């Protein structure tokens, strides 16, 4: 944990840079190529974490956003006020550092 | 070597479930909260990969995105068509797995 000095002595960052250059080639509006001048500064860090893979049916409750004790909230009853919906939700978690990152939320209806 | 499974009836999941709800709820436009109503598939899986940073000046080349000898040829030259840009890269790759992925990517020009 922690980033260390890096360069493009190395393979990893070589192909890492490569690749990086390819992609901001690939997403831009010009019509000419970019390439890379100078690396300013690299550096490698080893990571680890633990992803979350859940399939979830979501409830639309009775609750505004505005209001307190959401969490057990009633869902709604009336016809045309309920809403369900099948979600799966990939969540990244780097218990090293207290975070959660969403990876990927797709969303279908009941 | 997959995915394994997991269970509302742990802690890791069910605060991962409670972030990608929170963040379900932010992210729509409905003005009533939604909640988990039934969690119907939860896995889990730990993942190492190497994040690479790299800040880079790019410089404009004279060459379009469909020549050959790809990324080194001339830069402009030119007054108003020179470019150069500062971006930092954020690579995360897998190599027992062979992928990179650009995670983050941002330039200010020069």
């Amino acid at each position: 944990g922690g980033p260390m000095d890096a360069s493009v002595e190395e393979e990893g960052v070589r192909r890492a840079l490569d690749f990086a250059v390819g992609e901001y080639n690939k997403a831009s509006n010009d019509m000419y190529h970019s390439r890379a001048l100078q690396v300013v500064r690299a550096r490698k860090q080893i990571v680890a974490g633990v992803n979350y893979f859940l399939d979830v049916e979501l409830g639309r409750t009775t609750c505004t956003k505005t209001q307190p004790n959401l969490d057990n909230c009633p869902f709604h009853d009336q016809p045309h006020l309920k809403r369900k919906a099948f979600c799966s939700f990939q969540i990244y978690a780097v218990p090293w550092q207290g975070t959660m990152t969403l990876s990927k939320s797709t969303c279908q209806d009941a």
